């Protein structure tokens, strides 16, 4: 059970160049994320919400979050004159300069 | 079950270049994302909202989220002579200058 | 079982290169992505809203939110001069120059 | 991949009964067999007589034998007032005597 | 991967008998067997006979076996009122004798 | 990798009976046997027979085995009056007896 593989495998002989992800002026807010997940025979519960009341009389004003991740508020970004942020691969083999 | 391969997998005398995504600018809220995953023979239950209530009465206001993620705000990006981003991959093999 | 593959599987003598997705200036609120998922033999139960109660009396206001992901704001992206979010891969091979 | 089964497989409410061979005054030499084998992504080489080389020069007599099983004899069976050799399998299931 | 199975695989509620294979004077010389072999990703060499010379010169007499397996004799069986050699299997359940 | 099983496997409410062989006057002689074997990456290289020379000269007799094995006897089996050699499997379950 060969899975997740960057580069040779069972192989002979190979010039392999992988690069991977970038990232430049980003603002996540409550985001979920799975990169490279494997189970096996397991058993998981990830992420309930069960059970949740609100009970209001007479009152006002009432504000009210629940859930995995609650976010009020500013996520912000500001750049300005930025410059490289990005993710290089060579490779070379098997040259025969003569 | 050879699954996920970036490369050679049971060959020979390869040349392979692979890049991956870029972001420039981008802003997410309450996004769930799944890459590279594998289950065998797993039994799972992500992500459920079960039983909720919400009672008002003679209130003058309720504002009430339930969720597996809330967001509730700002998730601004401002950008401005930004430059370069980029995943490169090269490779070079069985090469003969003679 | 060989299933996801980039490169050469079972191959001999291949120049591969292969790029991949790009974003510049993207907002995304509460989207779902599945992007190389394989299961087998598993059993999932996903993003299921069940048993939602609301009840209202005599009340001048009621917002209610639920879902598996809520998002109440501004999800905002401003550029100006950007330049160059991109995924490039070169592959050369088996070249002979005399 | 379900591959060698002998009763229920993702099944509900069965009554199996599965019986297996029998042999009574056999007489095998140099036999092969395989029941039930499999072979996954395997690379095998079984049986193989290569480079067999002989001389003779002014002799009498010469007996040679070469191979993956020899046998030179006697291989006998006798038998006489024998009785029972056989597999037996009775299965009974959802029965309702009221 | 549920390879070899005699009995309820995933399954529910079941009455299963099974039997197996019997011998009553069996006389086997230089046999070969394989019940049930599984091979994953495996590389085998099995039973090769190489590189095998005989020379003989104004010798009278000479006898020569090569093999894996040289049987070069008697293998004998013999019975006289023998009773009883064979595999039973019986299975009952979900009775309901009220 | 559920891969040799002889029951109940991932199951419920079940009512197995299994058997095995049985042997009554049996002669065997330089055999082999694999029953149940399960080989996962491995590399194996067996019975194998290399670089034999034999040479006879104004020689009266010569009689030479090489192999795997070697059998040059007598192997025998003499019964009489014999009972019962068999392998009984019962199972019962499941039973309401009002």
């Amino acid at each position: 059970m060969d899975v997740f593989m960057k580069g040779l495998s069972k192989a002979k002989e190979g010039v392999v160049a992988a690069a991977e992800k970038t990232k430049q002026g980003v603002a996540e807010a409550a985001g979920k994320t799975k990169e490279g997940v494997l189970y096996v025979g397991s058993k998981t519960k990830e992420g309930v919400v069960h059970g949740v009341a609100t009970v209001a009389e007479k009152t006002k004003e009432q504000v009210t979050n629940v859930g995995g991740a609650v976010v009020t508020g500013v996520t912000a970004v500001a750049q300005k004159t930025v410059e490289g942020a990005g993710s290089i691969a060579a490779a070379t083999g098997f040259v025969k300069k003569d």
